[PDB]
């Protein structure tokens, strides 16, 4: 799970002296929403469609004249928050959530290699947790001692586990959301509690 | 993991006859970005800040006069895609990613109880997968036979497993990204491969 | 020559609480350019198309929202300069030129009966000076003694004089621009100087 | 009375490729309202502040982007109506009233020497008719036979006549508006009708 595997490569970039209104049209016609800003071959700022639209430099033309001449440099954000291409996917999600952002320029050190957004990170979590694989979504409470998860896992075969998440740490218990697939997945809930495990609920993957 | 646990409750709503420009200012001053549209006490449409801004009904005043009178009804989207409050968190992420959306009205049947966004879903995944718990992030390749994960898990104690994801299904092997925490977590990589497991890489949680 | 004879009757009026953008459209669709403002059945202000257009109450929508709600009261001019319907036409021209204005509400005391503009005053001067009657335009220098004009005028018959203007008061001489029409107008220049008058130049009416 | 004597010399001009919004600001900061358009050293068009403001090339930015790039060439009027510098003042008034215009580029053949407006023409009529000279404004009805005006004029001395206009051609009578000044002007009304002339009314110049 790397940023590389989910980023969009070769994004559109813009220059600081690019006129605000030109930047806007560029974002419209190429389907993007944020625009990293290059100068001297280095990343010097970042602009979103919002930033451009909410730009504030009056009558209708003093204003209109002012927007017409406002440049990207005057509205771009810095310093820009970025992630390394080779970073774990989860780092991007962390950065995005911490700082309220929906998008993130992807770097190799000083170079720009792509862009990763919130919907890219969503796709990634959807893939690696198997949210599209059907099977069964099982919430189960296991004792919160080190060896318990290994013991719970023996009930699943012949079926497979694709992902486990901790819904909650509880007094005496760790509450797992578990997705299982494959052979005789329907048998899993039985086996789990017949093996003395505490099965909270079960629905389709 | 329910939509309930991550949604923002009691969102701002608007009426179809609300003027487009009034809706915009409402979104500015209350910090939201999408606006469900209520009528007759039912959800009849949905509008984003983008929808409102990109509205197209001319000189500067014919246009200006036209925006001034354009109503929410003329630009709202339907039918609105929603999720039930009691739905698993993962359902929201699925809906958002499928349909390119960043936000989702939350319902109890016909009633409106809140709103859940992409950053809410991010927070949720960040919590349940433990991306903020430190410990160790371990990519490990285990044989892709039913019983293998149970066997791999016995190496972790005295440390705990908080979450497992499948980075990839490979020939002969399932590649897991595993986050482990607690007592002697540093010992885990040793134990894993000393137990014959195939440890791909290790970095800090 | 009265204001009455040249004014446009029953002009469009507006109220102080009329929205600026509504006033603008009203001026577009009825062909006017200034809008007297009535309240309580009295004249309380005056607005031009310029005043409305150059109105200044920001981003593009804060501005747009602001214009949308700006009222005529906030941009109207007062006190309003007016002329009485029964006033000599020349009074309007004087008021318009003194105060740079192109239009003038026409009153009967406190009541509003019409509107007179610069092009109305132009029409009037064009009519009463006969600028469309053809004939001859004669610049002539007569001595600047009281009886001279009477003496110059005897040369015109059988032709008629329609108007006389003073192009300049000169040392020893008053320089007249005179328009003559009718029978044997071509004979006038001859008769004038043959009568010892000083004929500066002659062109077609 | 020439256009020369009342025109504003050395007006601001603009080029066809001048951006509409730049032309507008130029008119604001130099106090003019129309802008002749020069190219190749010849007059190729004319633009008013209205023309520029009412320009119509959509969302708020497609529009805004479009105005930003609209050039004077796309909105200028032609062919341009002009007057020769050496033309009689009255020609300008005729052109302005005929064609609804408030301004007129002033030429010497192919060259541009100035600009004359409606308020310039007003000033001129105000000067040559003596509307600011006080004295008496006398409406008088004289018989409409060739010799009558000469005969009426003998009553004015010792006072002077500065201008005569024809308010109306009537059955049997020409109705004159006459402005008289100087010595014993108060005596004129007496003398006129005592000389059998028909004095309609009298007010201050």
């Amino acid at each position: 799970m790397l940023v590389r595997d989910w980023m969009t490569k070769d994004p559109v970039v813009v220059a600081p002296d690019t006129p605000v209104l030109e930047a806007i049209r560029l974002l419209k016609e190429k389907g993007f929403r944020r625009l990293p800003v290059m100068e001297g071959g280095r990343l010097v700022g970042l602009v979103t469609d919002k930033d451009l639209k909410d730009a504030m430099p009056l009558s209708v033309w003093e204003m209109n004249y002012l927007l017409a001449k406002l440049t990207v440099r005057e509205v771009m954000a810095r310093p820009v928050v970025t992630v390394e291409a080779d970073a774990p996917l989860e780092k991007a999600a962390l950065l995005m959530e911490e700082r309220k952002i929906g998008g993130l320029p992807v770097m190799e050190g000083e170079r720009l290699v792509g862009i990763i957004t919130v919907t890219d990170v969503l796709r990634a979590f959807i893939e690696v947790l198997g949210l599209k694989l059907g099977g069964l979504r099982i919430t189960v409470d296991i004792p919160d001692v080190p060896g318990a998860l290994a013991q719970m896992a023996q009930a699943v075969p012949p079926a497979n586990i694709v992902s486990i998440a901790t819904a909650a740490h509880l007094p005496g218990y760790q509450r797992l959301v578990m997705r299982v697939v494959g052979e005789d997945v329907e048998g899993v809930p039985k086996r789990l509690e017949a093996a003395g495990e505490r099965v909270v609920d079960v629905r389709p993957g």
